[PDB]
């Protein structure tokens, strides 16, 4: 048997849910800690199977019904005995999902964050604190599948399945089951995972500065003058936006280099230019891409046309779950990152939070980051290995 916990009640939850059930051999238990969302997930259920319609890309659709063995907010039901402990929300929650399995969670288990993103690792280590070097812990590069409920707590829509999909991995003290196939073998044929070199790769290559810069692009120096409808997103961006994006990741590169030139023995050599990246140039590689075709800036009414809706995922997520840990990295590098800098500056005031003070992280909100320094990791080894120094005596 493979115990497996899955964390969260959105899209992604359904889903995983849905087709890890549906493997022979499999246990799902269903953690989520959001209110009362477990007993309203399962009173919808009721005695039926849960549902996942997938488009195969093409072979039309398909239906997969299964049904977990249960679905709690207790975690010592959901996380004791459990061989996998699978993270699927948005990163603002991973804090107490983290503290409520902490005093259950066993020495080979296997944490993953689907998604992640970044300083899943640095909030694991401090959460779990003794425990956090036994257990291994697994970050993916997204969602699997781009995903949408049709009806809550029984039905679930795969619109599509990622081709290929990257994972990056800390190996623990303990043996866990083999994270790789065990996460293939729980999402089926598709997306075919392959496993990063190192998870400060990953957390590099999840390009943080990516949609602050096309939401910077578009309303950089916005006179407050409203717009016909709402502009296209990537298909929308300019050449000076193709050239910022460059930038930024010229400085994820800079920041990949110096650690490896003071850290031997961890390779960071598959952070790559996001030119380089995919899976003419970079300008027409992202406006001619059929894969952003239709996708507009998120909008709102105002006088005279439609303002941008800074309220927005895009932001509150991508900075405090990105940029700021990519800043945090950063700074313990030694690596000045001007570009990067601005873009978190200018976010900053769209939501109304202050993370980054003058190339410092000393802003109000930087406690609701992931930074390493805001757990106490504040040189590259205690960003690495976990370890704080101390010295006697
Ligand atoms: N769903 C997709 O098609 C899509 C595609 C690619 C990437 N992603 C990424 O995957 C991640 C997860 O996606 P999703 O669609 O499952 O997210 P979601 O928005 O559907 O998940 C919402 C869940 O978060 C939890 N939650 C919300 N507010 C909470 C709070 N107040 N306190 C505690 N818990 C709370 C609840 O369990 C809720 O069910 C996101 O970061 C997203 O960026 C999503």
């Amino acid at each position: 048997t493979v115990k497996v916990c899955v964390c969260g009640g959105g899209n992604g939850a359904h889903t995983l849910s849905g087709l890890a059930a549906s493997r022979d051999g499999v246990e799902v238990r269903v953690l989520t800690l959001f209110a009362d969302e477990a007993e309203r997930w399962t009173k919808a259920l009721g005695a039926d199977e849960l549902t996942v319609i997938v488009n195969e890309k093409d072979g039309t659709q398909t239906e997969v019904k299964s049904r977990p063995k249960v679905i709690t907010k207790d975690p010592e039901i959901a996380i004791s005995g459990a061989d996998v402990v699978i993270l699927t929300v948005p990163a603002f929650a991973h804090e107490g999902y983290f503290q409520a399995m902490a005093p259950y969670v066993q020495d080979s288990a296997l944490i993953v964050g689907l998604p992640s993103q970044a300083g899943f690792e640095f909030q694991c280590r401090d959460i779990l604190g003794d425990k956090a070097a036994a257990v291994s812990m697994m970050s993916f590069e997204t969602l699997p599948w781009a995903c949408r409920i049709k009806e809550f707590g029984r039905k679930v829509e795969v619109l599509g399945t990622k081709s290929v999909l990257a994972a990056s991995l800390i190996k623990g003290t303990a043996k866990t089951v083999d994270p790789l196939s065990t996460l293939q073998m729980l999402h089926g044929a598709e997306p075919v995972f392959r496993l990063a070199k190192h998870f400060l790769e990953m957390l590099i290559m999840s390009y943080s500065f990516v949609h602050p810069a096309i939401l910077f692009g578009r309303w950089g120096s916005w006179d407050g003058k409203p717009v016909p409808e709402a502009p296209l997103f990537y298909q929308g961006i300019d050449q000076a936006t193709a050239d910022m994006l460059t930038a930024c990741s010229n400085e994820c590169k800079d920041v990949a280099n110096a650690i490896m030139a003071a850290c031997p023995g961890n390779d960071l050599s598959d952070v790559k230019d996001i030119y380089q990246w995919y899976l003419h140039d970079l300008y027409h590689a992202i406006t001619t891409n059929k894969s952003y075709k239709g996708l507009v800036h998120p909008v709102k009414a105002v006088d005279g046309g439609v303002a941008p809706d800074f309220g927005n995922r895009y932001l509150t997520e991508d900075i405090p779950m990105g940029m700021i840990v990519f800043k945090g990295v950063a700074i313990a590098a030694g690596v000045a990152i001007p570009s990067n800098d601005k873009l978190i500056m200018w976010a900053q005031e769209k939501i109304g939070k202050e993370y980054l003070v003058d190339g410092a992280l000393t802003g109000k909100d930087v406690a609701t980051t992931r930074c390493p320094q805001r757990y106490g990791f504040n040189t590259l080894d205690a960003i690495l290995t976990g370890k704080k120094h101390h010295h006697h005596h």
